């Protein structure tokens, strides 16, 4: 790390929130927290906007969920149409445990970290210039918001 400045402390969930700067290749997004014991699941969004009418698309989608053995559900929502899934299965998640998700965002993908160790990679399908608002839903507990750019 170094170089991240953490805004927003303990948000209110669902927590929407315009980025501070652009997302070019090596700028990381840090967020804190952890999962409550009745979690079904929780989302990162990166988004093109607010709008919610219609519903913004969300550039990447990164969906940890817990029934069963768990997983992450990465996807790209366009004109309220969810793209092609791409299922995680090892995930480092668990109900009542706290995390911290490292997005790097990479010229061709995001690669995602998880508390030290690597997570997932996601390539791009929206171009990451027009990502410019962070949203956070679901059953989840947010310490910290902060970007490195
Ligand atoms: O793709 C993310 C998107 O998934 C929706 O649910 C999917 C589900 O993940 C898939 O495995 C199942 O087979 O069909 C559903 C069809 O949409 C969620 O509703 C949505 O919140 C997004 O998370
Ligand atoms: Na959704
Ligand atoms: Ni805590």
């Amino acid at each position: 790390l170094n170089n991240l400045q953490n805004i927003i402390y303990n948000p209110v969930i669902p927590f929407v929130g315009t980025i501070p700067d652009q997302l070019d290749p090596g700028t990381l997004i840090v967020i804190r927290g952890h999962v409550p014991s009745d979690a079904d699941r929780f989302q990162v969004d990166l988004q093109n906007g607010s709008s919610m009418k219609p519903r913004a698309d969300v550039a990447f989608h990164f969906n940890p969920r817990f029934k069963r053995a768990g997983c992450i559900v990465c996807n790209t929502l366009i004109n309220e149409k969810w793209g092609r899934e791409e299922i995680t299965y090892d995930t480092p998640f668990k109900r009542e445990k706290s995390f911290e998700i490292v997005i790097m965002v990479l010229k061709d993908k995001f690669q995602v970290a998880v508390n030290g160790k690597h997570t997932l990679l996601y390539g791009h399908r929206i171009g990451p210039e027009k990502i410019d608002t962070l949203g956070i839903y679901g059953k989840v507990n947010i310490h910290s918001i902060g970007f490195s750019f």
